[PDB]
């Protein structure tokens, strides 16, 4: 399982790509999009995600450092093609182990969509898709923002 | 959403029932069931139960105090009828106020499904049910555990 704690979050597919809160901005239905990263080495607070866990599931929330918007599926519609924004109130999403040693799925707890990025274009929106095992277009890596 | 801690847990429909893991036995896939309380004032370690929630959200586990098994749906096959265990692998559960003042049904995240005790016989086992908006057997309330 992903230890709690804070992280740049990658696509497998576009490996130039973090998950990224447009603008910065903390307004209600604001789009989370991939893009290049936006400082050296981790990124400014838009593109740095907390991770809290339920102990021994993995079930999770997921919350931006600045500003401090969780993750949410627009109007909680849980249905294939649902737009992903910021928010006060956050989805709990499922962190699942693939096939390959640290590629991972973030799905919609006991139904059959995931987290998907369909182009390479910078400030391409991220959206749902239906599981699909082996489709690197819906697998992540995650890297560790360290501090002193 | 209900306060973390140790409590008792009585049906809705049948007052005289606690929720009551089978001959405080440690193995796996051991049966839980409806049981008239065991003990003054608060019952044995089978019959107490300890809530942790994820912060912002109304996700759960439960876990008895003696012996430390967690709830889990039997081989992870989340459909109507499915027995309830013990475990030490939790399933996740939603736990949903219901209105009339301290009452909750407590269901399978994102599924119509919930926890449900079919008849007053001593000793019944706790099975998965389709929720409704008017059945009183998948409804719950909560006494606190005063350890001291
Ligand atoms: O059978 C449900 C009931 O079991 C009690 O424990 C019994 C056990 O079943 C029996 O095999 C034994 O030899 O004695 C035990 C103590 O009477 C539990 O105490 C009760 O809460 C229910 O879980």
């Amino acid at each position: 399982s992903i230890t709690p704690g804070t992280y740049n979050i990658t696509n497998v597919a576009y490996t130039n790509r973090l998950i990224d809160l447009t603008g910065s901005n903390p307004a209600e239905n604001t789009l989370i999009i991939g893009h290049h990263l936006n400082k050296t080495p981790s990124g400014y607070g838009n593109q740095q995600w907390t991770l809290v866990q339920l102990p021994h599931t993995t079930i999770y929330t997921m919350q931006a450092v600045n500003p401090q918007s969780y993750v949410r599926v627009r109007d909680d519609n849980l249905v294939d093609g649902a737009a992903l924004v910021g928010s006060q109130q956050p989805t709990p999403v499922s962190i699942e182990s693939a096939g390959n040693s640290g590629q991972f799925r973030i799905k919609i707890p006991n139904l059959g969509l995931a987290l998907t990025l369909p182009s390479d274009a910078n400030s391409t929106p991220i959206v749902l898709g239906e599981v699909d095992e082996t489709s690197t277009n819906q697998l992540w890596a995650f890297e560790s923002v360290s501090a002193v």
